């Protein structure tokens, strides 16, 4: 169940660098997930509540939640694959965006894919991994690839 | 797996009454779920999307869906029980608001459990289950009885 991830700062371009790898999956038939990290029967008490018509199901459930059965869920709705925007405690793989060659240090976390840099003044070669331009099309068809 | 569902005309009173019932269901520490049948990441083409912090979802899912996989989805997300406003059509015993006699005709479904009246001028012996009115605390203590 292929997984990747996307991390950085507020403010680094991580929706829009989203938005680019769903649009390209739509057209390839690809089915995958997205996941963000971040009212009267909701109000009355209930924990699970749910509206649903025409196809689209849109619900809020209080529980629980941890990735791992963040994870449960979608393969439970069949979904191909995730691209999550967020939690960078993860194992999975995942692509970092650097707005500053000095964000690195306080993003913490492991599998790092490929990173981004925003700006090109500092992009210094660093060891074990590609590096892209924010716009540069290859990165997000390097995402797609491991999404499969 | 308990289910009840609440079925009427709009303006009937519904989303009162199961109101009522949510409210009472929260305080007896029953765990009951509630469905009603009826944007960058999902405008970009993702089919499932969603947002979870503090231990609360907020998930929007384009399938396929009928009632049966619905209650499917209301097991794995490990609720007791499900209250449903609406899908008449389903064979769930159900709770019937009528805001006039000649709204049980076009409500036209099985399982009936009761029926509230909302007019007290109509609400002729009907054989086969009890009556109330709408205000009426009984009646939501039959739907919880019930929801157990």
């Amino acid at each position: 169940f292929p997984i990747v991830q996307v991390v950085g700062f507020q403010n680094s371009g991580k929706t829009t660098f989203i938005e680019r790898i769903l649009e390209k999956a739509s057209e390839q038939g690809l089915n995958l997930g997205c996941l963000k990290h971040h009212d009267r029967y909701q109000a009355a008490g209930a924990d699970v509540t749910a509206v649903e018509g025409a196809g689209v199901l849109q619900l809020t459930a209080r529980r629980l939640w941890d990735l791992t059965r963040l994870i449960e869920l979608y393969q439970f709705l069949e979904t191909d694959c995730l691209l999550i925007e967020g939690f960078k405690k993860a194992p999975y793989p995942k692509v970092v965006i650097l707005s500053e060659k000095e964000d690195l240090e306080a993003l913490k976390t492991v599998n790092t894919i490929a990173i981004i840099y925003r700006k090109k003044e500092h992009m210094t070669e660093h060891q074990g991994l590609p590096i892209f331009h924010a716009d540069d099309p290859v990165a997000v068809d390097l995402v797609l690839s491991q999404l499969k």
